[PDB]
């Protein structure tokens, strides 16, 4: 079974709250799963201090697909992952084959081809990292101030999501780390690599931004129209 | 200090909110009394549209020289330095800060820090932290590593350099080693000097895409 798994953080208002064509950004990005009837439960995850205001706001546009669920996130992006990943367990059970689709609720422009591609994916490989080719030329550097490495080009890649896992991997994988481990990785697919299991690749789209600023937000408005 | 503008319908004539991508570049290094010269080089099919470009849109500064551009980036860039050598010789402490032209939303305080880091340290690349979490693949299929976040910073232009350094680099490589370096940060790397960081801009991107000439409209308007 397929579930989809929303991250909806915080921050004087998140930005998924934020209006795009007068609809919130996490609005756009929920109809865009509401058209797969793939998923068994549709859960959006995100911090007590915003839930009633979710639920206030899927009502307010009229969302009222019965497989959306809202939950309580967690102390950190993995942990609330993980969260959703007990909250199906302990309503429907896991099943050997069941995958999770997890994706930010700021990434309103993400396709249906995307979507499909990820469960398919996680099915056949068990770990799926959305991702583009590098835009710019990727530069590194250990101190801020000077370059390090200009690595080649043609092996760097911008995350994006949805990053999608098989359930019982993933809850392997979490439990195969190290409380440091735990406790320093932000990254969902950070947690397969570093099992040392492989994480294949999703193509994105140069569209599929996430909006955190100003500047965002401007270019989502761009985007929405077309 | 000089402005080594490069400019390759070539995409820096494309419109952004009825100006072409090329005069929103130039009117950020106009406004930089510092420059002694502020050269664009293109290709030869190109001077003359660039010069009427200029005149249509009242650009009217005499730092201003559209010269031939090169057979490559680099090449370009050592056309632009070759002619201010030319005209205008070379002194020890001279920089030239280059920029792509289709990169028409750098700031005022990024022309301004480049300055700087080319005076005091004689080449520095423009650069954001990186938005999202880097992943590198060698197959193009599956992840090989997710380098630590906090090290990954994306690259931009203006890059700028101390013209004597500069010179002495790329002068001390092979053209064909310069050619599969087309970075010109790469470059200075590779012949074994610092490159200092200067912060560029979220907004700071390169106009080459019908994806990406949207977005900019989108930014200006």
């Amino acid at each position: 079974m397929k579930y989809a798994g929303i991250l909806a953080g915080g921050i004087p208002l998140p930005k998924q709250f934020l209006d795009l064509d007068n609809k919130p950004i996490l609005i756009h990005t929920l109809e865009k799963f509401i058209l797969i009837n793939d998923f068994e439960k549709i859960i959006i995850a995100t911090p007590q201090q915003w839930m009633t205001h979710t639920k206030d706001t899927l009502r307010k546009f009229k969302i009222s697909d019965e497989r959306i669920e809202v939950i309580q996130g967690g102390s950190d992006r993995n942990d609330t992952i993980m969260n959703i990943v007990k909250h199906i367990e302990s309503t429907n059970g896991i099943n050997d084959d069941d995958v999770i689709v997890t994706h930010d609720a700021v990434r309103p422009f993400l396709t249906h081809r995307i979507i499909k591609e990820n469960i398919q994916a996680a099915l056949e490989y068990g770990a799926v990292d959305t991702v583009i080719d590098a835009i710019d030329t990727i530069v590194t550097s250990k101190d801020n101030q000077t370059i390090d490495a200009i690595p080649v080009r043609n092996e760097m890649y911008q995350g994006q999501t949805p990053q999608s896992f098989n359930i019982n991997l993933l809850k392997e994988s979490y439990a195969q780390l190290s409380d440091e481990q735990k406790s320093i990785l932000s990254d969902a697919c950070k947690i397969i690599v570093e099992t040392n299991k492989p994480v294949r690749l999703v193509k994105g789209e140069l569209y599929n931004i996430k909006v955190t600023t100003p500047y965002d937000l401007k270019v989502a408005n761009a985007i929405i129209r077309g």
